[PDB]
C-alpha cells in the first residue's frame, strides 16, 4: 500500500495516533487541540518518556503500534517523533549490536519497517518528524547520524517533517532562540518551549488535510 508522501487526508470519524518519546509528548497536545477544534477529529497520544526503538524491552513501540491499530481501526494517521533515547548499543536475540555499525543500522531500520508495515497493512498514513539539532556536541553528532539514517530510508515512503532547520531559523546548527528573539528550545538543550512545541504542531497540521464528505468529486 502506497500512502501519500506529501500530506495525509483525514475524514470525520478518523483518529490521529501520536507515538514517540518526550519530543512528541510536548508537541502532540497542540496538534490534538487543533484537530478537535478545526475538524472535530479525535486523537490518541501514547507518547512516553524515555522510549525509542532501540530498547523494546523497556517499551515496545512496534508492538504497541500493531496492537493500537488493531484495537482502533478508525485511526487513519500515525505521527512519530523520537530519537534521543536510542543512540546506544543494544541486544537482538543472541547478538549484541554496537551503535552506528552496519548491523545496528540494519536492525534499527527493520524495526522502523515493522511500524511502516503495520500502518500500511491497515491503510494508515505515517508522518515522521526529523530529529532536531542538539546543544550537546556528542549527542548532536549521534542525532545527525540517526536522522540521516532514518531520512534516507524513509524519503519517498512516508510523510517527513524536518525540524532541525525550522527550530534554528535556518542556521544549520543548534540555537536556543530564533528571530525579536524567540526561544524555541528548553534548558536541557534537547526539548522545546511552548513556542517551540506550537511551531512544530503547526508544521504537523500543514501535513494534515481534512476531506469534506463531498470530496473527492465525481468525474
Amino acid at each position: 500500500w502506497k500512502q501519500g508522501t506529501e500530506a495525509a487526508a483525514v475524514r470525520s470519524g478518523d483518529k490521529v495516533f501520536f507515538a514517540g518519546d518526550s519530543l512528541m509528548q510536548g508537541v502532540a497536545p497542540f496538534v490534538q487541540k487543533s484537530l478537535k477544534q478545526q475538524y472535530g477529529i479525535e486523537s490518541a497520544n501514547l507518547s512516553k518518556q524515555s522510549t525509542g526503538l532501540s530498547y523494546p524491552s523497556f517499551f515496545d513501540w512496534p508492538k504497541t503500534i500493531e496492537e493500537t491499530l488493531k484495537k482502533h481501526p478508525e485511526i487513519s494517521v500515525l505521527a512519530v517523533f523520537l530519537g534521543p533515547n536510542d543512540p546506544w548499543d543494544f541486544p537482538v536475540g543472541k547478538r549484541y549490536l554496537k551503535f552506528a555499525s552496519d548491523e545496528w543500522a540494519q536492525e534499527y531500520l527493520k524495526r522502523v519497517d515493522r511500524i511502516l508495515e503495520a500502518a500500511h497493512t491497515h491503510r494508515v498514513q505515517v508522518v515522521w518528524l526529523g530529529i532536531p539539532y542538539m546543544k550537546k556536541v556528542k549527542l548532536d553528532g549521534q542525532m545527525r547520524y540517526l536522522d540521516k539514517l532514518l531520512s534516507e530510508h524513509l524519503k519517498g515512503k512516508i510523510i517527513l517533517i524536518p525540524t532541525a532547520q525550522t527550530l534554528s531559523g535556518g542556521k544549520g546548527r543548534y540555537t536556543d532562540s530564533v528571530n525579536k528573539p524567540v526561544r524555541y528550545r528548553s534548558k536541557d538543550g534537547i526539548h522545546f518551549t511552548a513556542e517551540g512545541q506550537k511551531l512544530l504542531a503547526e508544521k504537523i497540521m500543514e501535513k494534515i488535510v481534512f476531506e469534506p464528505s463531498t470530496q473527492p468529486s465525481s468525474t
